[PDB]
């Protein structure tokens, strides 16, 4: 599902469209 999210981790990465 396409929605705006982002993962705070290392490496830091915007979420995936799943």
């Amino acid at each position: 599902l396409v929605r705006g999210c982002w993962t705070k981790s290392y490496p830091p990465k915007p979420c995936f469209v799943r």
